[PDB]
């Protein structure tokens, strides 16, 4: 379901962030610590890898990150455009990480004839959002980005559905309704997260 | 408020529990609904909310808004939060219009940028861009407890060393870069989502 691709996805970071701070072995406690989990439940999970996740007394980092990574697919390139070229959307196409993981911008619309023409980041120019439907399936999209206001957040994510996407990054504050996979973005959610942290140190 | 942590684990996963709740348009539910998606005892819930006393039950189930209220009171996370946003580009505009922060009490009190071309504008109605010079100034006059990182990760680490020695309680970074500070730090990174949702779509074409 969503809570194992969450945690296979919380493994993959917390353990390339371990590589970058030059640890190899790493406990299921310290893991506990740094994903805020139950350290029996990180053993459950990464019983799967069998003595080959295993290093030492703890787990072998490499290994893990090396595993995960291939389960992932990071290797993979994929298709995405993006809906809306306000500040979510020049903030998602202008961000160097995505292009280096692997998740290739080839579109970006709108619907405001201020903005269609011109150039939402190098390379990428802002499209009439009345040629969506045809780009994603003349190019084969499989993922699109939804930085629309929310009151046309359905509307986008339905024409993406029938054009042919694979899934949907939404930004809107709607609960988007579609057959394909939806991961929302939720930085209240983060907000809300901190401040727990929040109340447990400084009380 | 001392809460030991085994009473402060359940109390934060009730909060995240009936939160969903809310979303779900549930306004009743009972013990044993929370004990199916909780995984905790029955048993344990009622021992647990009858803390609230009636205040927390409506007809033959808990009043999940009145649970929801009290355990973030508890909590002390149902205050309004003060929030700057350091950076005033596409991610700290977007920020500082988010309607949804507003309603769940997160206010942004001042945005910052290093642009002197930038400060003076409004980026969002009500608020005025200032000057990174008087950060530290803004933060301890006005107790900002809650920072917002959107600078480039250039000069991501030393707003948030600013931060802690202004006397922040919290970060909220954007930018990509491993934040080194005391201070608790929350990351967004949207290729983890994306990944999150690459890996649904090809075990749904396997
Ligand atoms: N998930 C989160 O944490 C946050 C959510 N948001 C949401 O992201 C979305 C956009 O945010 P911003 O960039 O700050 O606002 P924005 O106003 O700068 O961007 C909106 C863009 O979408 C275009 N647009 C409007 N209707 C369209 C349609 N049917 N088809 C194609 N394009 C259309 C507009 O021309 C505009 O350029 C909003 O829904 C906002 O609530 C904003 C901040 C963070
Ligand atoms: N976590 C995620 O998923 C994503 C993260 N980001 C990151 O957010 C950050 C901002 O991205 P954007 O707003 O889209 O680009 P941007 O270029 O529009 O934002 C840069 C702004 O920060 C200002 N600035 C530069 N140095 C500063 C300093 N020392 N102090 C205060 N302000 C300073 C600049 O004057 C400019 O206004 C970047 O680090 C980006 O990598 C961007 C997209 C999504």
């Amino acid at each position: 379901p969503k809570p194992v691709s969450k945690r296979l996805v919380s493994y993959y970071m917390c353990l390339e962030r371990l590589l970058d701070e030059g640890v190899e072995v790493v406990s299921s406690e310290e893991l506990a610590r740094r994903l805020d989990l139950k350290a029996s439940q990180i053993r459950k999970d990464l019983s799967y890898f069998g003595e080959f996740g295993k290093r030492g007394v703890g787990y072998n980092v490499e290994h893990l990150y090396d595993a995960i990574g291939e389960i992932l697919g990071v290797k993979k390139e994929w298709k995405l455009v993006v809906v809306g070229a306000g500040n979510i959307g020049r903030a998602v196409a202008n961000y160097t990480v995505m292009k280096e993981k692997g998740f290739r911008i080839i579109g970006i619309f709108d619907s405001d004839p201020s903005k269609i023409g011109k150039e939402a980041a190098p390379g990428l120019t802002v499209s009439d959002v009345s040629e969506l439907e045809k780009f994603v399936e003349e190019h084969g999209v499989e993922i699109g980005v939804i930085a629309v206001p929310a009151e046309h957040a359905q509307e986008i994510a339905e024409r993406l559905e029938k054009a042919g996407i694979k899934g949907i990054l939404n930004f809107a504050p709607v609960k988007i309704k579609v057959s394909v996979p939806v991961e929302n973005i939720d930085i209240t959610a983060s907000l809300r997260v901190l401040t727990f942290e929040i109340v447990r140190r400084n009380s």
